């Protein structure tokens, strides 16, 4: 049936991204308390959401004639945290090595310590997006 082909493209996506390292056992858990019927999605939409403004707010930091390193650091910590919860572990993990270059109040090493936490972020956006996608059609 349609809705098997759709069930077996989600299970397909969901094992990639546990098999390529996107995510961890903390995703896997997240499937197991909505085990409410759309909230992995709505977890997943609010994480897309919040660290892309997170992202953009330590950018917008890191502009600054003066760096404020103390806060670029908790916004890192609040990524590394929210990041963790979802099961976005690479994310997590640029996040830890990222507090060294606050304690060098090194604008450009959080320069690209942030560059990597977009890559991270973006890959597993994607899979997000596919996923959401997926589970929009087996929930019609």
């Amino acid at each position: 049936s349609a809705a098997a082909a759709l069930r077996d493209q989600l299970t397909a996506l969901l094992s990639s991204m546990f098999s390529q390292g996107l995510v961890d056992e903390q995703f896997q858990q997240l499937q197991m308390l909505q085990d409410t019927p759309g909230f992995v999605s709505e977890v997943v939409t609010l994480f897309c959401d919040d660290a892309d403004r997170i992202i953009n707010e330590i950018a917008t930091l890191l502009e600054q004639p003066v760096v404020n390193f103390d806060k670029v650091d908790a916004y890192v910590h609040q990524l590394k945290g929210s990041s963790a919860s979802v099961g976005a572990q690479k994310v997590k993990f640029t996040c830890m090595q990222f507090r060294q270059f606050c304690q060098d109040k090194s604008r450009d090493g959080c320069l690209m310590a942030l560059a990597v936490v977009r890559n991270d972020f973006y890959d597993l956006r994607n899979k997000f997006q596919t996923m959401l996608q997926l589970e929009q059609q087996i929930q019609a």
